[PDB]
């Protein structure tokens, strides 16, 4: 495309580091555009994205670099029949009525876990020693991986980001960089070795952990999923559903952290908590582009005439910034009217454990402003953001009188 030739010289570094100032322009130039660094088309609007992740002629395909680490049958790149029976393996644990009955006493007492170790410090860097641990701690203990240490979650969701995001393609479409994906291999290896005796036992004893229930539920007497059929599953939550809801959590505090009034605003009222991740999520959407559709027959997007089998890449993390719907949307307004977002996806694939994740991110901002009413953001320090597919502040530095 002619008026685009300046898309040829964006790279992945500039779009690691910050992809809002490209995608402005994408919004403004193409809302539906081939980037030739990722070697897809991209949806950069709310409309665009909004229309590709609800459409009848699109299906759900996993990004290429995403499908290199995660293989088959990962359940954000399945349709039809094997879709629908992973959608009921993940669904029980995440139903809005069985996560109320537990998740307070399951996220609760591990919030305070974490800030007995550094709440009388006076210091903080809150992404390591407190966003990732509560998330992963919490879902780790859902699922049934109790015995597997938070420092260790933390290191496999980090080493799967970096392999399902090492999308960058170049002048033939093969992936620039093969070298990026051992990590990712090496990551797996290492899930494999410590779940496979897990999921031994569970076949035998199953018991109220989620995974065991991935094995067990709906299946015939003394059957369960065989292993190899549900480990892209494990691999999708051991990346995104670990990482997501520490850098919503995150984003959130450092929105607050830049409009101070607001930030008091939420400590002396609580109940405002939600609205403030709600808000987060919008700022700095955790996943930005890591999900994707593919046309199954000839459509017409944005003015594009795409072939069937095209793949989009759903950029919801710029679409939350379009400019149709927000004013100023790159700052943070906690008192932004409660719109719609994309934060969640949309479809038939929009995501499972919103209820679960919503509730994650409130209880954990609850007990931090309950431990420390007086946190401030130590602004010695920066706050720099990381990441195109999945995207979150890679520090968070913080200080409080003692
Ligand atoms: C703040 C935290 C989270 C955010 C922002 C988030 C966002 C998303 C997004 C954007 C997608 C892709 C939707 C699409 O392609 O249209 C997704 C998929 C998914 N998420 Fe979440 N997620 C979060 C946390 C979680 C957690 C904690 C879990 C599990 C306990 C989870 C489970 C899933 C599943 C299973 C899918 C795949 C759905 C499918 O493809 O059918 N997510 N999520
Ligand atoms: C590409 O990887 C992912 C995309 C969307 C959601 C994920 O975890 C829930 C995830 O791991």
């Amino acid at each position: 495309r002619p008026d685009l030739a300046w898309l040829d010289e964006v790279t992945m570094t500039q779009l690691e580091r910050n992809p809002y100032e490209v995608y402005e322009r994408l919004r403004a130039e193409a809302p539906l555009a081939f980037v030739p660094v990722l070697g897809s088309y991209v949806a950069s609007t709310a409309e665009v994205c909004r229309e590709v992740a609800t459409s009848p002629d699109f299906e759900a395909v996993i990004t290429p670099a995403g499908g290199r680490t995660f293989g088959h049958p990962a359940i954000i790149g399945v349709n039809g029949d094997i879709h629908a029976d992973l959608r009921s393996m993940v669904e029980p644990a995440l139903q809005p009525a069985e996560v109320d009955r537990w998740i307070d006493d399951l996220v609760r007492p591990i919030a305070r876990r974490y800030l007995e170790r550094f709440e009388n410090d006076g210091h903080a860097e809150l992404v390591a020693q407190y966003c990732e641990p509560v998330s992963v701690r919490s879902l780790g203990d859902l699922l049934g991986l109790q015995e597997v240490d938070s420092d260790k979650l933390r290191e496999w969701f980090a080493k799967l980001n970096r392999s399902v995001t090492n999308a960058a393609v170049d002048e033939n479409g093969e992936f620039a960089n093969p070298e990026g994906f051992a990590e990712g291999d090496q990551a797996k290896a290492e899930i494999r070795a410590v779940v496979d005796p897990l999921i031994d036992k569970w076949i035998e004893h199953p018991d109220d952990s989620a995974i065991s229930h991935w094995l067990h539920d709906g299946m015939p007497p003394g059957q369960t999923r065989d292993r190899e059929y549900i480990y892209p599953t494990i691999y999708v939550y051991l990346l995104g559903a670990m990482q997501e809801p520490g850098h919503g959590m995150a984003s959130t505090l450092v929105g607050l952290f830049s409009r101070p009034e607001q930030l008091e605003e939420v400590v002396d009222d609580p109940t405002l908590i939600p609205r403030a991740i709600a808000e987060g999520l919008r700022w700095t959407s955790p996943i930005w582009s890591a999900t994707a559709r593919i046309s199954t027959k000839p459509v017409t997007i944005a003015g594009v005439d795409l072939p069937a089998g095209t793949p989009v890449m759903l950029s919801y993390g710029s679409a939350n910034h379009d400019t149709g719907k927000y004013e100023a949307p790159s700052q943070y307004d906690l008192h932004r009217p409660p719109l719609p977002h994309l934060a969640f996806g949309a479809g038939n694939h929009a995501c499972a454990g919103i209820y679960f994740a919503n509730h994650v991110m409130r209880i954990a901002l609850e007990e931090l402003f309950e431990a420390i009413p007086n946190l401030e953001r130590d602004t010695r320090e920066g706050v720099e953001f990381w990441g195109w597919g999945f995207r979150g502040p890679t520090s968070l530095h913080v200080t409080w009188e003692v």
